[PDB]
């Protein structure tokens, strides 16, 4: 079978990410949401809290587990025994940066293939960075993230 | 009537912004230059001086108003009773970020329309970030910005 | 006043065009849909039927007029006394062609301003070319175009 | 089950396609190379000959089948009972057409998921159109296509 | 010394192309304007007439010669004993197609390096295709091409 | 004369840069690798150490000199009496920043021409930022950078 690994910051996890997991859960027999620590980017939520948010959003999917890791992505995919990388591609991404990451990871872990999916047309154009800025200014983010994610973001700025 | 709101950092305001304001004043009955504080990017000039610079550059246009705001753009455009967003289109810039911002602003303020303009070929490829870097190294920036902006930047790095 | 001219082939007119006309009617006092003949690309529908389709789709909007023209766009916009060009912005499309066309039109008609709009996320990624190809193979195109356009395309390939 | 369908013109099939089929064969239990007729593009090789070329290039893979079709891709994928669309992304593809095709196919066949793969850096930047132009001028195309394709192209233009 | 080869259709040659030749003539000791026949694209002007136009535009440059060729570009650069390919890069080009051409030509002629230049900001966004369409509709093309090129285009449509 | 100036951060220098310097050495009589200080980017290696790394990678080329500078690029190129700017384009670069930098540098130093080269397909998609992130996590970066750079990065994060 195929065990897909979905790595990302997930700070926070949005409906664009969630729609990708919904499509990935129907496709693969096992989906691993690999929440990366990434302490150099200064995430708003901690690695511990980001894992709990991704679990609440994906608690309805049986073959989906969320794990936090602070090691190299190329080494962690071997430790998780996953053979497929998963990244999202919408009309608002990093087409340049996404190819360098997929190509350089193919040199570190040639057994792991990097495939890309596209979210729904309604949940594209939704970035986690703009979600935090709107949440920091008291904006309504019910359209971009799960209701549980909106609770953490609302509580984070009080 | 049409009351357009042109939001941005304007740190500093350049001839690309000025040409965009010149075209916006000819089209709409009232142009509001909404200078955002944006403390997370560490602006070179303060919000007060960026408003004063945009007023000096646009003092010859009667239907142009400059205001500084530090709140959410979706809330501030409603308080100004503006129904049109204005954003600039050059080379490629962040074609992704411009689409995600316009779409996410359409979810917070669906009544406010996001339109885009393109400056003249003479004032394209002029970014506010590169103006500060050349000014920090003592370079001649009289060609890229208004004479008043060149004075403030010269006073900033001497 | 503001009299916007929306030029294009409209072969056929899609929901992406329709959403753009809906937003243009709310903003400007008069919208002119300038349907171009464009015989070099070999359009599927004639200029007469493309005008009739755009009139049927926009018959509910009072400030919208549909006209067919086979002359230069720069000459026709002057004859219609329009001062604003209107073009659509989706995914990426021909970001190059849109800039060269807007700039070269600014050399032929500098008094006519070229502004760009973006349709809703629901009607983006909808091209007139792919609508004809799916219609030619008997596909269901009720989701992409107006019901009247689906009738003409169905009559075209049966 | 996972039965992937790889549609394309394959006129002719190149080493960029071949590396994509080899990576798709490692992931899925069955790979279907769906060679489209596309008579409107005026293909260099016929639909029958394009299928025979793709069979020779992929004759070493047991779980790979090549079929030719001249109907709608959404109807043919339903007839093949395939649940995965496959398209290639080499950072020099048609991100515009690829996103419009995947999204509009999601309206015709929502049960079929559109995923994208990336070939190796050595086999990227290889387009079937430029292979025909170099072959038409007597150029050496042994590096871009399979040896069997090089024989057909050499026989085609000599 | 360096003998640069500037290949292209030049149908017709524009001021964007001319500005590239002006910069190339100051840089290299010898500039060869290689006008390609390209009969499959159906050029407006013949290969014989396109050579005469490029000679009239560049008659003021001593180290610039215009030649017409109907063979492979990779073979013709060896026959011309040129070691540098030259292509233009503006904010309106074919960033995808330009890399495939430069990379695949590096496999056919590894001794010939493909370098890229950028024209002036005023002469960017000027394509030969839009020049012919505007000329075919009686438009004023004095801004895009040399006065001699405007004479041929005006005489061509009478 | 032709004295090319190759500016960049080189933090660290990669194989994509190295292939670009080897191709630049074949063309010009003298290649100057201008390592910029750039203290605002917080480089991993110091300006002195980045110059020493570029010297070891290019020690086999006689006509290549590496110098460090902390002034404006337009002022330093005048002090070096160089007439050619050199930047790399691998279809995954920063076409936005690269065009804005080349055009605005043409206002500061019009006598200095900005040309672009493309590295091999094997050494494209290699960014200095991703090399540091993989090295910081103990990853194998022997394939992306020179062996001397691999020793420094291994000593830097071990």
């Amino acid at each position: 079978m195929n065990r897909v690994l979905y790595p990302g910051t997930f700070d926070p996890i949005t409906k664009g990410h969630g729609d990708l997991i919904e499509r990935a859960s129907r496709l693969f027999d096992h989906v691993i949401i690999a929440v990366a620590a990434s302490p150099k980017k200064n995430p708003l939520f901690s690695l511990e809290q980001r894992v709990a948010l991704a679990q609440e959003v994906t608690k309805h999917l049986p073959n989906v587990e969320v794990v936090g890791f602070s090691t190299l992505l190329a080494h962690f995919v071997k430790e998780q025994k996953a053979n497929v990388f998963l990244r999202g591609l919408r009309a608002v991404s990093d087409f340049e940066y996404e190819f360098q990451l997929a190509n350089m990871n193919r040199q570190l872990a040639p057994d792991v293939e990097s495939m890309f999916l596209t979210p729904s047309e309604k949940y594209s154009f939704i970035s986690s960075t703009l979600v935090r800025e709107i949440a920091a200014l008291g904006g309504d983010i019910s359209k971009f993230v799960h209701p549980a994610v909106a609770d953490a973001l609302a509580e984070r700025f009080k």
